[PDB]
């Protein structure tokens, strides 16, 4: 399996462009549209679907497919990797983590941004030392584990086992 199925379950693949509440167009897996020349609002549905169209290469009026949504995640997935690598706190940890454990990380990043993750200081210090079990335990004494227990459990199982067990049937 991969990170894409992972996040799909952990957040969700929306197939139809929905103009966020605050002011913003998302689609697929939280892939917003409009990020450009450092200005975040698309200025409409119509540039919304065009930017979207271009990405893809077809005339979706604001509707793509799951595969379509996938060739964007991985694109955002790499995009993220690019921010961590610039981040002195996460990078050293991320370097050492094996693929599965990387995804696990990347996963918290999609959910709370590099600072949030960068806040789990010793939990981080643990995964770098490869004291899985403890990192785990440590990760669950957070508001996070509490804010969202289910998603938290999965990610932490993934971090602790480095295997994909948690998603075995979703």
């Amino acid at each position: 399996m991969n990170i894409f199925e992972m996040l799909r379950i952990d957040e969700g693949l929306r197939l139809k462009i929905y103009k966020d509440t605050e002011g913003y167009y998302t689609i697929g897996i939280g892939h917003l549209l409009g990020i450009g020349h450092l200005l975040t609002k698309s200025p409409s549905l119509n540039a919304a679907k065009s930017e979207l169209d271009k990405a893809i290469g077809r005339n979706t009026n604001g509707v793509i497919t799951k595969d379509e949504a996938e060739k964007l995640f991985n694109q955002d997935v790499d995009a993220a990797v690019r921010g961590i690598l610039r981040n002195a706190k996460l990078k050293p940890v991320y370097d050492s983590l094996d693929a599965v454990r990387r995804a696990a990380l990347i996963n918290m990043v999609f959910q709370m941004g590099e600072t949030g993750v960068a806040g789990f200081t010793n939990s981080l210090r643990m995964l770098q030392q490869k004291r899985w079990d403890e990192a785990a335990v440590n990760l669950a004494k957070s508001r996070w584990y509490n804010q969202t227990p289910n998603r938290a459990k999965r990610v932490i199982t993934t971090f602790r086992t480095g295997t994909w067990d948690a998603y075995k049937n979703l």
